[PDB]
């Protein structure tokens, strides 16, 4: 498993860690921490071929402190995720799955 929190504790409206490299099914849990609201949307136009990015993704607003998505990826390849009301503060980050 590897924890990626929804904002940072000192206020940062990042993804901590924002690069990181996993297993294929290994768990990646999504645990909303700071500056929420927050989403997860996998873009569709950084996944790898074959992948939904739709149906990985995690539209609804995460509302409250504690509250965890948890996600396996099957495909190796890059992946790029972003929280739609914090794109422009630079709110994305990678995943690498081997
Ligand atoms: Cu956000």
């Amino acid at each position: 498993a590897q924890i990626v929190k929804l904002g940072g504790d000192d206020g940062s409206l990042a993804f901590v860690p924002s690069k990181i490299s996993v297993a294929a099914g290994e768990a990646i849990e999504f645990v909303n921490n700071a500056g929420f609201p927050h989403n997860i949307v996998f873009d569709e136009d950084a996944v790898p071929a074959g992948v939904d990015a739709d149906a990985i993704s995690y539209d609804d607003y995460l509302n409250s402190k504690g509250e965890t998505v948890v996600r396996k990826l099957s495909t190796p390849g890059v992946y790029g995720v972003y929280c739609e009301p914090h794109a422009g503060a630079g709110m994305k980050m990678t995943i690498t799955v081997q």
